[PDB]
């Protein structure tokens, strides 16, 4: 059989290949993740299709309905059997799916464009005149919904209630919002995805401050599923392999433009 | 029953208070992995006693009898019911012990004594004045024993062969083999320790170059064990609510004395 894995557009991870259109199937797409699934799928034995996370989400339970959204549902409903994405493990999520021990480690960082006057978190929440927002549906709104910190717990104040909305749908969305705000939006995402971004052109964001955070992505299954054991094998193997540090080289620093 | 928890003397995780004697049981005993233990109970709801591995060690199996020592082999010969220390998490450990998420990401790194003309490994490995070697019985010996990567490989076979031996029994010997060997030996080790030692008089020595690899402290329990699944949960919980930032921030950095 073959295996179906979930995962979301977000680069470096996940990418469509320059020339994707005639491509087919997996070959379409390019990545950390990308590599990642392929040797996952060797060292374990198994054929796989990508596919994209029909709802664009990361996942996260619905407050009145408990319905979970994102990759994380479709692991939960059964319409995927894993998920290799930049998936955070967390508390909540482990209570409905089963991660693999981490394959990359991350933490939550401050991305500003650039000239912007804030240092760190401590800065944005002394502060109305630049706004600051996350992703919606992900692990890092759930970090400052949650966080007992007087900083976080402020800052969460502010965004759960600023307008308009500080919340944004993707990655890009938040990105975007930063380059084209004039220094008017700051934007609270994972370590990893900022570092690649003050890389690319036009080269006009920063990473600022130490990480809030520090945790984890980790290769998610469905509970009880056969594939976590040895999912979770061949990810240590290839940490020990070097693999890990490898594909991080091809695809964040191989790949800077500024 | 009281769970039978095995851990290790190595400083800051867990090292006998000034008045132990006079002291009883778990009071004897302070630290990073004595003050993350009492959480992880209280969260798990358990009672627990803190015994120190017999042998020192961490955990290897012996090439030829084929035995596990270290607090590895407390839990697989079921001496104890879990380990709580700088466990790190590999591969050949993962497939005789369970592992929680990492409570504390690490890396290989380099300690030398100040003024030690070396910037990497690369450094290390292309010269003979300076000797170097690691700590027996753990996972950066075997880091170096199994890796394929040029650098590291040729490290290895200078290490395996130097007479001397380079090799020490415990982290404070390493220590005290590079403040008295006065530049001539540099010691391979754990950035967490590294870390430790940079911020203790006499303030010798320093932590140099990037890590050489990347992984992560968990805490372990006998294969199929029924304490896992809490603890792990209880790992997520604590890290998420900041607790280990604040534990480590206490042992490390708030009793800095350099
Ligand atoms: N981003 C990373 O490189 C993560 N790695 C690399 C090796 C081991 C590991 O967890
Ligand atoms: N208080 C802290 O040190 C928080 N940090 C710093 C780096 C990573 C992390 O969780
Ligand atoms: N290793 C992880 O993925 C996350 N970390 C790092 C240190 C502590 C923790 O929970
Ligand atoms: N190639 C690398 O970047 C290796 N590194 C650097 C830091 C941690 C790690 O595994
Ligand atoms: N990695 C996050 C998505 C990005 C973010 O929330 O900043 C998650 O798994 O939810
Ligand atoms: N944390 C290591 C011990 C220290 C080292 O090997 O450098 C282990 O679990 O084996
Ligand atoms: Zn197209
Ligand atoms: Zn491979
Ligand atoms: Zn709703």
């Amino acid at each position: 059989k073959t295996v179906v894995v979930t995962t979301i557009l977000e680069s470096p991870y996940v990418m469509m290949k320059k020339n994707h259109e005639m491509l087919e199937g997996n070959e379409r797409y390019e990545g950390y993740c990308v590599d990642l699934a392929a040797e996952i799928a060797k060292h374990c034995g198994f054929k796989y299709k990508l596919t994209i996370v029909g709802d664009g989400k990361y996942g996260a339970r619905d407050a009145d309905t408990k319905i979970w959204n994102g990759m994380v549902g479709e692991l939960v409903y059964g319409k995927a059997d894993i998920a290799i994405a930049p998936l955070t493990i967390t508390l909540v999520r482990e209570e409905v799916i089963d991660f693999s021990k981490p394959f990359m480690s991350l933490g939550i960082s401050i991305m500003i464009k650039k000239g912007t006057p804030i240092e760190s978190a401590e800065d944005l929440s002394k502060q109305t005149e630049i706004a600051y927002g996350t992703l919606d549906s992900g692990s890092t709104k759930e970090f400052f919904r949650r966080s007992k910190i007087a900083v976080f717990d402020k800052m969460w104040t502010y965004m759960r209630s600023a307008e308009p909305s500080v919340f944004v749908r993707t990655t890009a969305e938040g990105v975007a919002r930063v380059r084209k705000s004039k220094g008017k939006y700051a934007y609270l995402l994972e370590s990893t995805m900022n570092e690649y971004i003050e890389q690319r052109k036009p080269c006009d964001t920063m990473k600022v401050g130490g990480n809030l955070d520090s945790k984890g992505y980790g290769i998610a299954t469905p509970k009880g599923s056969s594939l976590g054991n040895a999912v979770n094998l061949a990810v240590l193997k290839l940490s020990e392999q070097g693999l890990l540090d490898k594909l991080k080289n091809k695809w964040w620093y191989d790949k800077g433009e500024c």
